[PDB]
């Protein structure tokens, strides 16, 4: 059962953090309406979570008023979305609105298809909210059936399906409200008649918003707050809005063009249907440069429109028409997806395009490129920044992009990233780290916080096992193993502490050095220095990929650093120690620990391989690698780590074991055999000078190189421990004298002097549980022990018989033990090491024979002795008669004569003849015996040698290869004297400890390898891991698996393009079977505060017909009779029309180009326009009586693709004119001004159009906009159309085209609006252009010249 929910985490709008609330305190902010008269409302007791049914989660269901704010329900959303998935729930980075139609409709199975393809796998990369309107019809049930498949198939994070309705038309919403809230799990009945309501909720949406207004079956009420909600969570995820338009009816239109307006991108879905064709056709007229759109013209538009909507009235068909060529005039705002063009899969690609074409900037649009996991659009994208010098934005959003990268698990985007010049070690932070009084921590680089930020935001998502092992490790800040809070707990991730995590995991002594000393900026110059930072960089971020177990970002970073062989043991060592780990166990953690374990194997193998490949090229190159010492983990070799990392298949590689026996011998030639050294070291001065060499200078060099090896020191304790074997042997077996012997003195010496090496290794080497755990320390212990307990009892009464009786019988024991020892030294040996640990292996296989033999021995022994003495008392003699003859009898002694003697038998027969029959049986059980035990129980323990021997044969040879190293290691740091003469070395060693402790007197020399033979070690690694690498994958490539897979593949792909074969056959099957005037202005005059004219119809309005019923109104605007200087008198006595009239001295133009010409009136001196009745007296807003000549700039330009190719329609070319929208009306019309006095069309033409399209305005640009002004044509003089004319004052015209016929000039114009106009523009010149006043006219007349399209 689900227990309801009492406080809610609402966060705060500062975005850090969230507080927890209780929920009948936060609900009280959302109102409802019990009537439509209401307007303050009540709290709304209509909300809580609805059942579905076939639907196993709930859907939570918010009723709100239409004045509550957007911000508030979406303040609900995160709260239910943080309820349900925990706080560090995935935030959408795409809002995806969805409109259309209201009504049911059925769309193409391919194309709906294609649409759910592309919308899921969208959603289900970006974590995208969509928004629809939650009713069960069309569109909205639509996307319902297309994340309803997303729900089923994708586990944990479910993206949500936000429906907002208006609440007066949804069916049952009494039920809803009803109840004391929150309902959890009401169950809703889509099917019940709820008068009077016929509109059902779509099941499928996983929360509800029903906006109120006390109004009932009036649909529509939510479309702002919709609206106002989507732009509230793109401002608040700082996440672009998309909106989407299938189908849709005409209110779809008006909503698509809401959207263009306010900035929102729309992807319009042709082939659906209504507004969505249309618009398709709209933009593919207005922008698409291919051959088959060439026939695209507005009348089939027109038609195209007409058929389908059906309106009633000419003037709505205008509007619609009007509206939808408004919506695609910006190119950018609207991206039209077809299945002929683009493809099936190609949907999300054009979302993404809508996204780039939305916010222009390099970050925004990687960030989204990385979401929907495109790189060659990235990639494209980078090229063509790179390329259009815009790389100080690319280098500004690089760092950002590369810590996304790194966070969201997409190595081939950070490979990228770090080819575009993106320094690795130059990582930041995103937030701010805080001051910390630790030293070391305040010494740390940007990149080390970066690292902490991604450990810390991969730490706070749920079920985490960084969290465990950083809680289970049980350290301190600083990883010291010592198990204020605050501090401890806020960088509880940096990079110091996880090094010495990651430093436990490895082995116990395993200290990784970090030196963040190189990138203070005192360092650049040094040579090399770039490389060196590149490396640790990259280093630290490896660690933090084998940490989350990313196994290809950790494979980038292993091959960028160096290092790699070292690199890849400890990663290989890590992955497998981690897998096997408190903090992985768990129901839920199964797989990715099995994932562990796998990368485990695959680092281990690169390990060997790099290792082989080097091995193949240079074997002395190799070896040469082998033994360099790394100062990162504390100035040791390769094989140190490797048996620190307890690779197994590392050590037992031939090229590893050439370099432990070249480590043995000292590195010399010629010694090689037993022989050849045990010679060399009886005649130092005979052998050494006629041998290979790998004056005093020399002889000594040599002679301190041969004895400081360590097979010779293994040699001199051979030597010294056989002579120890025969000393001892012979005083053991020779008498003791009455006194101490001058042999057992020395004996006293040498085992002091042993006891003395065994408590220096127990107290200065390893430790005493180390000491302990080896077997041979034990024997050690043993034969010391024994040797002091016969000497004391010897020495304890010298003259004494039986105390030298006694001290033999111990030091029996000693001699057995001595030459037991003497076994260890075997285990150099290749042939009797392996074979000496399958002895140890079968011990378990005697212990069996011997638990098997002894149920026998005492069963038949206790039978036998008993049968052959069955009147005696029981005694110690009875004992040792149940186990003597027994147990020998097992080795083929059979003491037959014996127990013939035993049994009285007289008979010359062995058993005949005896005083009691039941001796007789004798014989008979030991006859079984003897079967049961050399037959039976001999023969099996050679079927169990043979069976063990041949199953423990090869890891016995691993296991010496790995003792090979261990015994080499340990007579490198042995005493140089042998045993009897050790106490002088001991005596030597505390000499130089009080010396160097106390005294202080000397320190420790040794030689550091040169950077050139360093740099050419680095260089080869390198080489020979790139080249193994390459055989890996060519290999991997050449498998019977891959090649039938890779086939496959191919044969799939050649149905694709039969697939795309057949739709051209289909086409051309299409192909072949279809193969076979007057102007009256309107009533109310312009900006006059609605003064209006005196109506007169269109059939009137010219001036040679009479109409006597004319009774105009006289109407002059303020602005006009203010008098400013580009505004003629009041009065116009002693003005001359029809010619150029000279006002101030300057000649401006008052001669119309109508051919009858202005009249004069007689009455008032008014001039009469000629160009007929405007139903008004006056100069109204017109500044000039009679002509008011106006200067229009039509600068014009090619419509041409990015290709190059020029946009071609109704077989004529296509113009295309800076047009602006003007500040009054809102109207777009061509820029242009009247004409100034003392100033021709060509000054007042270059002045209009520089206030107007370029508003404040250089060098080149200036030249190339001088260079297009140069050359201009009048192609018309025209009477304007003008609502703003009366009969005193009218507008005339003047047309100047300045055309770029390159486009070059054109191109680098920048179109901002400037004093009365909002906006500018390039827009393609067409007939269905809804332009101000008779501007059309005009481009008409240009297009006209030009030989243009209209
Ligand atoms: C761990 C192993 C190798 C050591 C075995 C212990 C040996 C050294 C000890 C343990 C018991 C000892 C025996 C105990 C009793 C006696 C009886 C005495 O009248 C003569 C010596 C003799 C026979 C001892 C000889 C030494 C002895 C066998
Ligand atoms: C126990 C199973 C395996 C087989 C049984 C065989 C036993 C019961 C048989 C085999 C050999 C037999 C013995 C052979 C001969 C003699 C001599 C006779 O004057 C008295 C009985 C005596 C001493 C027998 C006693 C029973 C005996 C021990
Ligand atoms: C193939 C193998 C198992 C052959 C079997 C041999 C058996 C049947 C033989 C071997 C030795 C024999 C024993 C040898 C000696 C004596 C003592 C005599 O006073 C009675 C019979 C008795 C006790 C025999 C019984 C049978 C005997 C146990």
């Amino acid at each position: 059962q689900s227990v309801a929910a009492k406080t809610l985490l609402i966060e705060n709008e500062d975005g850090k953090g969230s507080t927890r609330m209780e929920v009948q305190d936060f609900m009280k902010r959302f109102h409802m309406h019990a009537s439509e008269d209401d307007k303050t409302g009540s709290p709304s007791t209509a909300w809580g979570t609805l059942r579905f049914p076939t639907k196993e989660a709930t859907a939570p269901y918010l009723r709100l008023s239409v004045n509550d704010d957007p911000e508030d329900a979406l303040l609900f959303v995160k709260a239910m979305l943080a309820q349900k998935y925990g706080e560090t729930y995935d935030r959408p980075s795409l809002i995806l609105s969805v409109t259309g139609g209201a009504r049911n409709f059925t769309l193409p199975p391919r194309l709906e298809t294609a649409i759910a393809k592309g919308l899921r796998l969208a959603a289900q990369r970006t974590n995208a909210w969509v928004v629809t309107g939650g009713t069960n019809t069309g569109v909205m049930k639509l996307t319902g059936q297309i994340m309803e498949a997303l729900s089923k198939t994708q586990s944990h994070f479910i993206p949500p399906t936000i429906g907002i309705a208006t609440y007066g038309v949804i069916i049952g919403g009494d039920d809803m409200t009803r109840g004391e809230p929150p309902k959890i799990g009401l169950e809703y009945e889509m099917h019940k008649k709820d008068p009077p309501k016929t509109t059902p909720l779509d099941d499928n949406h996983n929360l509800f918003l029903l906006v109120d207004d006390g109004s009932t079956n009036k649909f529509g009420k939510e479309i702002k707050f919709r609206a106002a909600f989507e732009n509230a969570a793109g401002q608040a995820f700082a996440a672009p809005v998309v909106t989407i338009v299938v189908q849709g009816g005409p209110g779809t239109l008006g909503t698509a063009l809401q959207a263009v307006r306010q900035g929102t991108p729309i992807v319009v879905v042709d082939g659906s249907g209504l507004a969505a064709d249309v618009l398709a056709y709209a933009y593919n007229f207005m922008h698409n440069p291919l051959t088959r759109f060439k026939s695209y013209t507005i009348d089939d538009l027109r038609q195209k429109v007409a058929q389908t909507f059906n309106p009633k009235s000419s003037q709505q068909l205008t509007n619609l028409l009007d509206s939808a060529l408004e919506c695609v005039q910006d190119p950018n705002l609207v991206v039209v997806y077809s299945l002929q063009e683009s493809g099936i899969d190609e949907f999300d690609d054009c979302i993404l395009k809508a996204i780039f074409s939305s916010q222009g900037k390099l970050g925004n649009k990687l960030k989204q490129a990385m979401y929907f996991d495109q790189l060659d659009v990235a990639k494209r994208a980078l090229s063509e920044a790179s390329k259009n010098g815009q790389h100080n934005e690319i280098a500004a959003c690089i760092n950002d992009n590369l810590m996304a990268a790194m966070m969201h698990n997409k190595p081939h985007f950070v490979e990228l990233y770090l080819g575009f010049d993106a320094k690795i070690y130059e990582l930041k932070p995103s937030e701010e780290v805080a001051k910390t009084n630790i030293t070391a921590l305040d010494e740390l680089p940007s990149f080390a916080l970066a690292i902490e930020e991604l450990y810390k935001r991969e730490a706070k998502k749920p079920h985490s096992h960084v969290q465990r092992l950083v809680s289970l490790s049980n350290t301190d800040v600083l990883g010291r193993h010592y198990r204020g809070r605050d501090l401890a707990n806020t960088r509880a991730y940096n990079v110091l502490r996880m090094d010495q995590i990651f430093a436990r995991l490895v082995s116990k002594d395993f200290s990784v050095n970090r030196d963040f000393t190189i990138y203070d900026s005192k360092y650049d110059k040094v040579p090399g220095i770039q490389f060196r930072r590149t490396a640790q960089a990259s280093h630290m971020l490896f660690l933090w990929a084998i940490c989350l177990d990313r196994f290809r970002m950790a494979r980038h970073f292993w091959l960028i650093g160096d290092q790699s062989i070292i690199n890849a043991l400890v990663a290989s060592r890590i992955l497998e120690r981690l897998s096997t780990h408190r903090a992985l166990q768990g129901p839920h953690l199964a797989e990715e620990r099995a994932k562990m374990q796998h990368n485990a194997k695959k680092f281990e193998e690169l390990a060997v391989g790099v290792l082989g490949e080097c091995h193949g090229s240079d074997s002395h190159m190799a070896s040469e690698m082998l033994h360099s010492k790394n100062d990162m983990f504390n100035k040791k070799n390769a094989i140190n780590i490797a048996y620190d990392a307890k690779s197994l298949a590392f050590l037992s590689h031939p090229a590893t074991q050439s370099v432990i026996n070249a480590d043995w011998y000292g590195h010399l030639k010629s010694v090689t055999s037993f022989w050849a050294v045990l010679f060399a070291f009886f005649f130092p001065f005979f052998v050494l000078p006629f041998i290979n060499f790998s004056g005093a200078h020399r002889l000594r060099r040599k002679f301190a190189k041969f004895y400081s090896a360590p097979y010779t020191r293994f040699i001199s304790d051979l030597l010294s421990h056989f002579v120890l074997c025969v000393v001892t042997s012979y005083f053991v077996l020779d008498k003791l004298e009455d006194t101490i012997s001058a042999i057992e003195w020395i004996l006293l010496v040498w085992f002091v002097a042993l006891l003395l090496e065994e408590l220096r290794q127990m107290i200065f080497c390893d430790g005493i549980a180390e000491y302990i755990s080896d077997t041979w320390n034990r024997l050690d212990l043993i034969m010391i022990t024994l040797f002091f307990v016969g000497f004391f009892t010897h020495a304890s009464d010298p003259s004494n018989q039986d105390s030298k009786v006694v001290s033999k019988g111990i030091h029996a024991f000693l001699v057995v033990v001595l030459w037991l020892r003497f076994m260890r030294y075997y285990a150099l040996s290749k042939n009797l090491g392996p074979k000496l640990i399958m002895m140890m292996e079968m011990m378990k296989d005697v212990s069996t024979f011997v638990f098997l033999l002894l149920i026998f021995l005492i069963g038949y022994g206790v039978a036998a002795q008993s049968l052959l003495s069955p009147d005696e008392d029981f005694s110690s003699r009875t004992f040792i008669g149940v186990l003597f003859r027994p147990y020998f009898q097992i080795y083929g002694e059979l003491f037959l004569d014996d127990l013939n003697s035993e049994a009285n038998c007289l008979g010359d027969t062995p058993f005949t003849e005896c005083s009691r029959e039941t001796v007789r049986m004798v014989p008979f059980f030991l006859a079984v015996y003897i079967l049961g035990s050399n037959v039976l129980l001999v023969n099996l323990l050679i079927a169990m040698f043979n069976d063990t021997y041949m199953k423990v044969q090869e890891a016995a040879e691993d296991l010496w290869r790995k003792q090979n190293y261990e015994l080499c290691a340990e007579y490198k740091d042995r005493p140089f004297l042998p045993a009897p003469f050790i106490l002088l070395a001991h005596v030597h060693m505390l000499f130089m400890r009080l010396l160097r402790l106390c005294g202080v007197h000397t320190q420790e020399h040794e030689k550091i390898q040169d950077d050139e033979t360093k740099r050419k070690i680095t260089t080869f690694e390198e080489l020979n891991t790139d080249k193994f690498l390459r055989r890996w994958e060519r290999e991997r490539q050449e498998m019977l698996e891959a090649r039938v897979k890779m086939t496959n593949d191919n044969v799939v792909q050649a149905m694709g393009m039969m697939d795309q074969l057949l739709e051209h056959m289909i086409s051309f099957r299409f192909s072949l079977d279809q193969q076979a005037e007057w102007y009256v202005p309107p009533e109310e005059y312009p900006k006059s505060g609605g003064v209006k004219r005196y109506l007169i119809d269109a059939s009137m309005v010219p001036l040679s017909i009479m109409c006597p019923s004319y009774d105009p109104v006289e109407y002059t605007h303020p602005s006009v009779a203010a008098q400013p200087v580009w505004a003629d008198p009041a009065d116009p006595r002693k003005i001359k029309f029809n010619v150029k009239d000279e006002v101030n001295g300057k000649v401006v133009d008052r001669t119309s180009c109508h051919p009858s010409g202005i009249s004069i009136d007689s009455n008032t001196g008014r001039p009469i326009n000629p160009w007929g009745r405007t139903g008004m007296t006056g100069r109204g807003l017109l500044g000039k009586w009679g002509v008011n000549q106006a200067a229009d700039t039509v600068v014009t330009r090619w419509k041409r693709s990015p290709d190059g190719s020029i946009l071609e329609r109704d077989g004529k070319k296509v113009l295309e004119f800076v047009a602006i929208q003007r500040q009054d009306n809102k109207m777009w019309a061509i820029p242009g001004g009247f004409v100034d006095n003392g100033e021709d069309v060509a000054l007042t033409s270059g002045r209009e159009f520089m206030e107007e399209a370029l508003g404040m305005g250089s060098a080149e640009s200036k030249d190339s906009l001088a260079a297009l002004f140069s050359s201009g044509t009048i192609v018309a003089r025209i009477y304007c159309e003008d609502p703003r004319n009366t009969d005193n004052a009218w507008v005339e015209t003047t047309c100047v085209n300045f055309h770029d016929e390159s486009g070059r000039h054109a191109a680098r114009l920048k179109l901002q609006g400037g004093d009365d106009a909002e906006h500018a523009r390039w827009m393609m010149v067409h007939g269905g252009l809804n332009l101000f006043a008779s501007h059309r006219t005009l481009l008409q007349h240009v297009t006209s010249a030009l030989n243009a399209y209209f």
